[PDB]
DNA sequence: TATAACTTCGTATAGC
DNA sequence: ATATGCTATACGAAGTTAT
DNA sequence: TATAACTTCGTATAGC
DNA sequence: ATATGCTATACGAAGTTAT
DNA sequence: TATAACTTCGTATAGC
DNA sequence: ATATGCTATACGAAGTTAT
């Protein structure tokens, strides 16, 4: 909607205060409240409490997560937050509903979903089928996933890695420099992958080149220093590469019916706590500074890891 | 008190909005609270926060526990958060108590107790007098200390697995299912203690039936399908097991003088930490999901682990 | 100030209810906060939310450390939450203004600085340089290192031992007691070098004695059981090392720019979390409860451990 | 041209 | 067991190019 | 019957 | 270092059965 | 005495 | 990702002793 458009084109003094991609979000709940208002009648600005508290009821009648529903909550404080006038969320109308919200939904069994796993048995059957392959996809898409789940990066900072990022180090594995700012090192075999893919594109005629590109339908790579590949073509990769090994997916609409993203990061997290690893060092591998959130993302630990069993057998 | 009875036997519209522990708990403060504003005069409800912060008072001048007290302010909150009336706690009155309350305890050195440890050095002890044993009971006793012990389980959990929830896994060990829903692994020496229990109590004579049953005087076994074994009876097994290696307990009245309910996880769980196991490992063995939740439970380490001592001598 | 010292010599009717050095930084602030006021005609107890509101962006505004700005908001919330007056904190002006500096703050790059590491390498570089020594400074000065890094121990603690707070464990190694009220074990080479400080310096001749003494120009110690080396020297003993290694420093006057009091607790938590040594280790050599704290001081890690590429390469 | 292989986009929701 | 704030990924679909 | 071996119960308090 | 909400275990004692 | 080797002190800031 | 409360260390400098 423009009024909450062609008005959020004017706004918030200083743009470089919010990501774009919060921005973008911003905008979405807007217009989603905008457009909720104007049926039902509602003022839209300044929000009234009850209407608030009506409209996440709404989404939540519809089907919404609870991570969603806080969502909108959230950008609806903000926008007020910032022309200084008490936040919906201020009101108790709205933290009572947050709360009911929270409970019923929780009692209903929802909680927050999380990417399939691409994990070290899926890493060895793709490297199994893809390894010997001459297409240019293929060496990229096999060193890219390779790279995720070695490094556990975001599909973000994948998509931003520059040749020039790429050092060598011990044994003549791959470092590969992340910005704000830390080094992430590269095992043998994944260096070799990488090796590859480098030199049958020739990403390295230019250091400011991205380390991923385009590979065009005739299979000629289109290196740049100023295109990315973006975080949707990534999130294809695992998708694709999902299908080769188990087809199509079934039609159900459910996230994560194949890999996505976040899957070798996902991954990585359960192989590393399966294998023993200690908190600190997974921790390290993937960036994490708190020990709360790097335990929540490994919530889903998928192998029995017999502590007690090898205690009492003492080990073995 | 009926008043408080009678009519707490009148009230909360839908009953499995709480747990019957929780009902029962409510109904004994009540009981608390009701006698002590009768005796002193003061209205029970709605109650008046300067008459809440005098009974938290009360409570500490008779030698209760901070969780205690917590616990009793803790249910009146509840009674009033139901009726829609401002909880006792969100007056200003009761918050400086409970703070008060807090500082006092803790600067006179009270802490929160934690079972006595049932560690493998007593698992080893226990299974040394007790393995060649011909009694049913003793045979019955040393697989629910293996059980316990090996698992971590709660007594109410183990006290409900059914003969059904056992298959079998990895070289003939046992898998125990426990429904919101995980999977308990049992070491070789455990599956054998619990085989042998299974063998000659008749349990499995119909897969329904709890795993563990009464044995009468006579030592003629019960199995059943209906009828758990009480979560005090287990916790009896643990105070007649610690009797048979030390004696009767010291007449203090002191709590934790024998083992109890929740002996072996405190103990598997010190075991663990103390043989360098991960946490995410230890939080698999136990079910823990929150990290700060399983740290304070293993506050009590009790054997030095030495890391530094090994770091210097280098491993040694 | 008199007016808030000769005064602040008169207050707080039960001493033992603040530590010492709480009552020290009290009287610091409370020093800073009225000779402002005084320069800006401000009224300074009770203190008005926009005037401590104004004095927080004066302290900002000279470039303090926002753990210092909370220290001042903390001391005047105090002054004043001790004659039951609403804290300055609780006045929504104080509230948004801690939150703006800590966002400014944080956005200009700004974070908790911590000690410059003395790890391993560095304990075993000094131990070859200092080890052959024959001077009574060196020979003590050795062993209190040896002990600060063994035992992570705070500068206060290891000013505090005393000789009887010695004893000894497997294979001789010392067992250091520190009252509230653990017990720190030594490798066999810095009880060793414990063991030399002791026979040179005659400490053992009265086991009231601190561990550690003073050694005049002469190089003559003096032991005592009343008077225990200041924090000021221990830190010395760090400073002294370092230069003893790199020189002189640079006068960039830049806090941390050679080895201080908290090194070697530091530098060893990085060891034990480079080493792969679980949390609990960690946690049970440095005398940590939360998880979080212990997380949060090992947030520098300063080698790649490469859990990934170890897995990966399968340990190798 | 058809099309592979992307890019952009908006709503939905996980993770730091 | 936990709440809120900001920024990321998820993914169907519609738009774009160089075949 | 006496009694072992439970079960139920209420207040107290640990743990998720 | 930390507060509050809900549900568990702790345990003496009194009630129950099948000896 | 000069001085090493401390101790005390006040403001600044990390860590529990 | 996070806020507040209390107690520690950081360190230049000025004061103290026994050389």
């Amino acid at each position: 909607s423009d009024e909450v458009r062609k008005n959020l084109m004017d706004m918030f003094r200083d743009r470089q205060a919010f990501s774009e991609h919060t921005w973008k979000m911003l905008l979405s709940v807007c217009r989603s409240w905008a457009a909720w208002c104007k049926l039902n009648n509602r003022k839209w600005f300044p929000a009234e409490p009850e209407d608030v508290r009506d409209y996440l009821l709404y989404l939540q009648a519809r089907g919404l997560a609870v991570k969603t529903i806080q969502q909108h909550l959230g950008q609806l404080n903000m926008l007020h937050r910032r022309s200084g006038l008490p936040r919906p969320s201020d009101s108790n109308a709205v933290s009572l509903v947050m709360r009911r919200i929270r409970k019923e939904n929780v009692d209903a069994g929802e909680r927050a979903k999380q990417a399939l796993a691409f994990e070290r048995t899926d890493f060895d059957q793709v490297r199994s089928l893809m390894e010997n392959s001459d297409r240019c996809q293929d060496i990229r898409n096999l060193a890219f996933l390779g790279i995720a789940y070695n490094t556990l990066l975001r599909i973000a900072e994948i998509a931003r890695i520059r040749v020039k990022d790429i050092s060598r180090t011990d044994g003549g594995r791959m470092l590969i420099h992340i910005g704000r700012g830390v080094e992430k090192a590269l095992s043998l075999g994944v260096t070799k992958l990488v090796e590859r893919w480098i030199s049958v594109s020739g990403v390295a005629d230019d250091p400011n080149n991205y380390l991923f590109c385009r590979v065009r339908k005739n299979g000629v790579a289109a290196p740049s220093a100023t295109s990315q590949l973006s975080t949707r073509a990534l999130e294809g990769i695992f998708e694709a590469t999902h299908r080769l090994i188990y087809g199509a997916k079934d039609d159900s609409g459910q996230r994560y019916l194949a890999w996505s993203g976040h899957s070798a990061r996902v991954g990585a997290a359960r192989d590393m706590a399966r294998a023993g690893v200690s908190i600190p060092e997974i921790m390290q591998a993937g960036g994490w500074t708190n020990v709360n959130i790097v335990m929540n993302f490994i919530r889903n630990l998928d192998s029995e890891t017999g502590a007690m069993v090898r205690l009492l057998e003492d080990g073995d």
